[PDB]
RNA sequence: UGAGGGCCUUGGUCACGGCCUUGGCUUGCUACAAUUAACGAUCAACUUAGAACUGGUACGGACAAGGGGAAUCUGACUGUUAACGAG
């Protein structure tokens, strides 16, 4: 995991010439050409993270800052792992056990809770300091939570349809599908991205082109 | 002559540091030379295959198995006292 400054003058410079220019110590003709090949868009400016904080085992799927704490850093992996960290230290604090991998983690601050999607079809809820939704078909890609209510949440799958639940059941409400001539269900169906926007509804996107607008408003 | 970076700076803005704006090393497009680059640089590969010292050769000097020579009679028998026979 990255720990980067949206002002990058806070960040040290790195330099793509100085590794192959300042030792020069055997660095063939075709290394240098591949990569000056690397350069061809112009000298942009390059800056280097402010911390790598690196305890998974597998690839990281998703990381969120603290609705609150802003210092706190809960993370999901593929190594079935929820692991929250310590900015300030860029150290892994506590880690919970999962038995598949997740795909995507959401906090309800609300209510002190953490949803994760994992590729078992189901979200977990976990106390960061339980219940499981089930019913979707597929990976469950990207979670998202209702802005006005604190116990709703839209969840978006690899099957192609989104679906808001309710914390305290255990069922999908609403069950959204792509509304689309031209798409197949199995074939071109799925849904990368969804989002709760405050203004607008619920925004879905993925394999097919389209991107989808609903209501979600009482 | 356009782009991107670096040092400058000018105002408004939020408690030395952000946000919005103002004017002055890399690469892109064009114009005249060079096309003997038939040059130069760099990375990577490369170590000494030789062993053996056998004899028969022509020559120079002594041994080599061992008493010799001639002619007639005689036995199978050619082209000059023909030859031959361990007679």
């Amino acid at each position: 995991i990255g720990f980067w400054s949206t002002i990058y003058k806070e960040m040290t410079v790195v330099d793509p010439l100085e590794d192959i220019n300042n030792p020069n110590n055997k660095i063939s003709t075709a290394a240098r050409k591949r990569r000056k090949l690397t350069m061809k868009d112009g000298t942009i400016r390059r800056r280097a993270p402010l911390s790598l904080l690196e305890s998974h085992t597998a690839p990281v799927e998703q990381v969120i800052f603290d609705s609150t704490d802003n210092t706190v850093g809960y993370s999901v992996s593929q190594d079935h792992t929820i692991k929250t960290w310590d900015l300030v230290t860029a150290r892994c604090i506590d880690t919970r056990t999962t038995s598949y991998s997740l795909l995507s983690i959401a906090q309800l601050s609300t209510l002190n809770l953490l949803a994760c999607g994992s590729s078992a079809r189901h979200i977990t809820l976990h106390d960061p300091r339980q219940q499981q939704l089930i019913g979707h078909k597929n990976f469950v890609s990207s979670l998202d939570t209702c802005p006005e209510n604190e116990y709703i949440l839209c969840s978006g799958s690899h099957d192609g349809t989104v679906k808001v639940w309710d914390v305290r059941s255990t069922s999908p409400m609403y069950t959204i599908t792509r509304e689309d001539k031209s798409v197949q269900k199995g074939v071109n169906d799925k849904v990368f991205a969804v989002k709760w926007a405050e203004k607008v509804g619920i925004i879905s996107a993925g394999q097919d082109k389209k991107i989808q607008i609903n209501k979600g408003d009482n």
